[PDB]
């Protein structure tokens, strides 16, 4: 069917969106900017489509051994206050006369509510349930993207879809899908595994896919599909009632209301703000490309998928022939309902292959051994730190980056000490912030940093140092392009940012000593001193 109609109403702006940057990390502020309402539009045109599907063989064989894995898990309801408890402080209040901090707080009201929406929910499978459209904010930079679409329930319903079924989507995937599962992994477990399979075949060769606007090539078999999925796990008889009915009224589509309360159409394609939306992608991308291997005939695949986002490592079969069995696979992925955005293309060298954004690049520790790591064009990290250096902001991509890409050139040389710089500046070392990781809201403190990274890391991350030339380029050149410092200027910062660090004695010694170690010149030698990466949460309103 068709994957989203229009009746006309604009989707809407809650608050007004700054388009525009409002500078001591980078000059060209011209070239940073936010998608708004103002480009729904065409974004809009771009996920509106209808969907051919032809199942197979291959497809029904994979999709009956996923439920075979399925069938031997358990998962259990949650309580209201185990649910109340996962909400974030800041989540959206619910239309209903009671926002987060009630829910949070087990105000009597949103229990109450969240019972009667409860209720609803059991005596009725049926009315399509309302979901909020919302266009996003996000920063870039230059060479322009629309704003990508969210859509979400009120806040009675996440909570109840918390009850129903947040167990399952933080432990069934990681059983059907054993090492096919992304999220599962640190950044060190990941490039551990990536690196690995590289390495244990006799000829490899592996590629990304590209599903084009994923979301709404997912329809509404593949979500009742899905649904039965979770169905063969031994459930409580209202947990499988409550299922039932979530993706009948909810995952399946339903009625699109703006801001405004106008209505603006129906969607019959996966909302990217429930939370079945990480595990339904995963498990859904997962089994099709999965079928796709079969047909294209593809010899001793590893897959690891991330929602949308597919890496395939397998053996190759010569050039022509592993080009040949791409397109065949291409042909399948697009039979299923997932053709392909960029065309996927094969690749002999795992540093160039993209996946969750990131590339596995090589280094040496101080003893001079060859360590691998994650990293990226750090374009968008960089232009989104520029920002939340600028304008006040909820959430701070800069400290995920921290976190997400520690070993890396350009986070140790550019972030940490732009970030540590200001706090310092601001004497504010000591609050803890929000920041999101494989969707999960968690608060930390900048204090903590060290540990943080000797675990998802190891103490190599703090000492890396001959760097791949062509991950040295792509940061200067970055930089250049962006009007940011050169490398060599941020070594000087760094000197001094790690000098008022130890002076202060404790924590904050303990980041100068760790952090800015590559900075110094003579180096101190050094010496050693979570639930995380587990599964994916994004669009899912949790908070840990
Ligand atoms: C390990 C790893 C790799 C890529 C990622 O991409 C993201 O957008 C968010 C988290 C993340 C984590």
């Amino acid at each position: 069917s068709m994957s989203y109609t229009w009746t006309g109403a604009l989707i809407t702006p809650c608050a007004a969106e700054e388009s525009k940057l409002p500078n001591s990390l980078l000059r060209h502020h011209n070239m940073v900017y936010a998608t708004t309402s103002r480009s729904a539009g065409l974004r809009q045109k771009k996920v509106t489509f209808d969907r051919l599907q032809v199942l197979d063989d291959h497809y029904r064989d994979v999709l009956k051994e996923m439920k075979a894995k399925a069938s031997t898990v358990k998962a259990k309801l949650l309580s209201v206050e185990e649910a109340c408890k996962l909400t974030p402080p800041h989540s959206a209040k619910s239309k209903f006369g009671y926002g987060a901090k009630d829910v949070r707080n087990l105000s009597s009201k949103a229990v109450n509510h969240i019972h009667s929406v409860w209720k609803d929910l059991l005596e009725d499978t049926v009315t399509p349930i309302d979901t909020t459209i919302m266009a996003k904010n996000e920063v870039f930079c230059v060479q322009r993207k629309p704003a990508r679409l969210i859509v979400f329930p009120d806040l009675g319903v996440r909570v109840c879809e918390k009850m129903a079924l947040y167990d399952v989507v933080s432990t069934l995937p990681q059983v059907v899908m054993g090492s096919s599962y992304g999220f599962q992994y640190s950044p060190g477990q990941r490039v551990e595994f990536l690196v690995n399979t590289w390495k244990s075949k006799k000829n490899p060769m592996g590629f990304s896919y590209d599903t084009r606007c994923f979301d709404s090539t997912v329809t509404e078999n593949d979500i009742r599909v899905e649904e039965s999925i979770y169905q063969c796990c031994d459930l409580a008889p209202e947990a499988r009632q409550a299922i039932k009915s979530l993706t009948e009224r909810l995952y399946i589509g339903g009625p699109l209301t703006n801001s405004k309360g106008q209505n603006c159409g129906y969607r019959r394609c996966r909302a990217s703000g429930v939370l079945t939306t990480s595990c339904g992608n995963t498990l859904t991308c997962y089994l099709k490309a999965s079928a796709a291997c079969r047909a294209a005939k593809l010899q001793d695949c590893t897959m690891l998928v991330n929602g949308d986002d597919l890496v395939v490592i397998c053996e190759s079969a010569g050039t022509q022939e592993d080009a040949a069995s791409l397109r065949v696979f291409t042909e399948a992925m697009t039979r299923y309902s997932a053709p392909p955005g960029d065309p996927p293309q094969p690749e002999y060298d795992l540093e160039l292959i993209t996946s969750c954004s990131s590339n596995v690049s090589v280094a040496h520790d101080a003893s001079g051994k060859r360590v691998y790591y994650l990293t990226r064009d750090p374009t968008t990290p960089l232009a989104r730190a520029a920002w939340e250096t600028a304008r006040h902001t909820p959430v701070n991509s800069w400290l995920g980056n921290i976190i997400m890409y520690a070993p890396t050139l350009w986070a140790r040389m550019i972030l940490m000490t732009h970030f540590f710089s200001i706090l310092l500046a601001q004497e504010q070392l000591e609050k803890a912030l929000d920041c999101q990781i494989y969707g999960a809201c968690y608060s930390i403190e900048p204090l903590d940093l060290p540990q943080i990274i000797e675990r998802l890391h190891g103490l190599s991350a703090f000492s890396l140092h001959s760097y791949s030339p062509g991950e040295i380029n792509r940061v200067a050149s970055c930089l250049r392009k962006l009007g940011v410092p050169p490398l060599r200027v941020w070594r000087h910062r760094a000197r001094s940012v790690r000098a008022r660090l130890l002076s202060q004695g404790g924590r904050a010694a303990t980041c100068g000593k760790y952090l800015f170690n590559w900075a110094v010149k003579t180096k101190l030698k050094l010496t050693p001193i979570s639930g995380w990466f587990v599964a994916g949460y994004s669009g899912g309103d949790i908070y840990h």
